[PDB]
């Protein structure tokens, strides 16, 4: 089965592009990560970053997760990201989305050896 870390890869890493460049972002790469294969997923969050710099988090400021956990990390510098959320049109299986593009520390939970990212927790 695919594993934690790939699937963390696949339905929040963008490396291929600084940032949102339209309001049709979410909407492709939702569909496109197969992210509303089976339900339109309600929000998602894409880093516009190197693979190995969100990686990296794992070894930056531990912090208490969301839920309490602490497995949780906090980048200690902001990262590009864009941000998904299911609009009002919204009707599986046309999903639709509005695309918002910021600049923020990211908090991700972390697992495994190498210990790498595996769940998108929250920006900040």
């Amino acid at each position: 089965k695919e594993t934690a870390a790939a699937k963390f890869e696949r339905q929040h890493m963008d490396s291929s592009t600084s940032a949102a460049s339209s309001s049709n972002y979410c909407n492709q790469m939702m569909k496109s990560r197969n992210l509303t294969k089976d339900r339109c997923k309600p929000v998602n969050t894409f880093v516009h970053e190197s693979l190995a710099d969100v990686q990296a988090v794992c070894s930056q400021k531990n912090v208490a997760c969301k839920n309490g956990q602490t497995n949780c990390y906090q980048s200690y510098s902001t990262m590009s990201i864009t941000d998904c959320r299911e609009t009002g049109s919204s009707k599986y299986p046309n999903c639709a989305y509005k695309t918002t593009q910021a600049n923020k520390h990211i908090i991700v939970a972390c697992e495994g050896n190498p210990y790498v990212p595996v769940h998108f927790n929250a920006s900040v």
